[PDB]
């Protein structure tokens, strides 16, 4: 990460072009070149390059992602004045604040809406329960009721949550993580109504984003299910499009997992100030937020001043109407684990391979094992950080030509460094320097214990893969691998 620039990274469905024109506007004030990137699958790729000390100064994500990033360390604290935190909701602090300290500034409120075509659908079902009949009348016209994304458990479980599914059970004060809320019998009429939808030929099971925004977009669906950032596509389409109430289920209403899209920095940025001052004076104030809503719409934003101006939008109220009947996802880290055991339980059932209670007994299992990973993912990166430091006593014993201590010595002594989970030491000859970071046989996970990371040190200080290295190469940033 190179000091006196700001890297951001934002994902690709969200107004990004209109944070560039923001970062345009730093730029020209302080002379700062900002850049806005996309890449795909961020929230996964953030923890691995800034374990390394690399990745943006910033991130922009949903609030269920933060707890996993701030546990490991990867986060630094943020610490406004009051006059600034008077100027958001609240309930918007609550969502990033993680074990007493705040992690994130937070930027807008999402939830998922029913969206109608009003030419194909002037009055739009209050049931799911109707949707089945009306798909059968709509084919008979070379049109369908619904298409949405099935691929990510986001966009399913508002159903699944509707009879009684929850993540996991709030225990008065404490979430309890291992009551987890999947396998349960409102959880399951939920998920079977889907799967029977599938069945009975009124949905595809391999829809994704793209094929239903296209499909809606073009008019050939009635229906779609997706939040604020995709209102800004319908308009530019034919479609004359409605934003309302979620359908019942059994009577009651679909409870979406409402996110509070929030803005981190990275804890091994140089840049931290010049962050901050972007998003408290450029980004967080009506012209900020305008120019990215006008981009892709935000939801229900965090400034006051600037949610008087919005909520006076139809279409905002009816998100607004959605958040409530719903919930606000939790923060702890477990929650990415929760949310690849689901994906892992939907796709299951919607192809077939398992029944719906098969498919949602596993699912606390899973998401055991998908937390064990992170747990073991985590724990790894202490290798880059003492490597990190032992980099510069390389560079610094180098002028008595060699690796080790001080002097022109033969052998390693005092160039080892101890951690909590591994040792590290400098090892080589000549100019040909490694490192090695040997895990304890205890005391970290079982899949780390007694493996070691051996790496090679360039001329300039790059770290790459030594082919010594046991350490499993899945639980390493992928960078890293790619070196060797
Ligand atoms: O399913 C695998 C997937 O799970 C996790 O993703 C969840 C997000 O953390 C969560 O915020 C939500 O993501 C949605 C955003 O909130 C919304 O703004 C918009 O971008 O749509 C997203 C849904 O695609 O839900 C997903 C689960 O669907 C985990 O973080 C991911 O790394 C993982 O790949
Ligand atoms: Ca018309
Ligand atoms: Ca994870
Ligand atoms: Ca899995």
């Amino acid at each position: 990460i190179e000091e006196g620039k700001l890297v951001i990274w934002i994902n690709g469905d969200k107004g990004y072009n209109g944070l560039a024109e923001v970062g345009k506007k730093f730029e020209k004030d302080t002379g700062i070149k900002v850049t806005v990137e996309h890449p795909d699958k961020l929230e996964e790729k953030f923890p691995q390059v800034a374990a390394t000390g690399d990745g943006p100064d910033i991130i922009f994500w949903a609030h269920d992602r933060f707890g996993g990033y701030a546990q490991s360390g990867l986060l630094a604290e943020i610490t406004p004045a009051a006059a600034f935190q008077a100027a958001l909701y609240p309930f918007t602090w609550d969502a990033v604040r993680y074990n007493g300290k705040l992690i994130a500034y937070p930027i807008a409120v999402e939830a998922l809406s029913l969206i109608y075509n009003k030419d194909l659908l002037p009055n739009p079902p209050k049931t799911w329960e109707e949707i089945p009949a009306l798909d059968k009348e709509l084919k008979a016209k070379g049109k369908s009721a619904l298409m949405f994304n099935l691929q990510e458990p986001y966009f399913t479980w508002p159903l699944i949550a509707a009879d009684g599914g929850y993540a996991f059970k709030y225990a008065a004060g404490k979430y309890d993580i291992k009551d987890v809320g999947v396998d349960n019998a409102g959880a399951k009429a939920g998920l079977t109504f889907l799967v029977d939808l599938i069945k009975n030929k009124h949905m595809n099971a391999d829809t994704d984003y793209s094929i239903a925004e296209a499909a809606f977009n073009k008019g050939e669906t009635a229906m779609t299910i997706n939040g604020p950032w995709a209102w800004s596509n319908i308009d530019t389409s034919a479609v004359n499009y409605g934003v309302t109430v979620l359908p019942t289920f059994k009577g009651q209403p679909s409870k979406p997992f409402v996110g509070v899209l929030s803005a981190g920095i990275n804890a091994a940025s140089p840049n931290k100030e010049l962050a901050k001052e972007f998003l408290e004076n450029y980004l967080l104030t009506d012209e900020g937020l305008e120019a990215v809503n006008k981009d892709k719409p935000l939801g229900a934003v965090a400034l006051k001043s600037y949610e008087e101006e919005l909520a006076k939008d139809p279409r905002i109220a009816a998100t607004m109407e959605n958040a409530q009947k719903g919930e606000i996802m939790p923060n702890i880290p477990q929650m990415s684990a929760f949310w690849y055991a689901v994906r892992t339980a939907v796709i299951n059932a919607a192809s077939g391979r398992q029944t719906v209670d098969a498919a949602l007994a596993a699912a606390q299992t899973n998401a055991a094992a998908a937390y064990q990973n992170y747990i073991a993912k985590s724990q790894a990166s202490e290798a880059f950080t003492l490597a990190d430091g032992l980099k510069t006593t390389i560079n610094t014993n180098l002028q008595a030509g060699t690796c080790f201590a001080g002097g022109a010595t033969a052998v390693t002594a005092a160039d080892k460094v101890s951690g909590k989970y591994g040792d590290a030491e400098i090892g080589g000859s000549a100019p040909n320097c490694t490192i090695t970071y040997t895990f304890k046989s205890s005391g970290v996970s079982n899949k780390l214990t007694s493996t070691k990371i051996v790496m090679n040190v360039s001329e300039t200080g790059i770290l790459t893969k030594n082919s010594g290295t046991d350490t499993p190469v899945e639980l390493l940033p992928q960078s890293f691998v790619a070196s060797g």
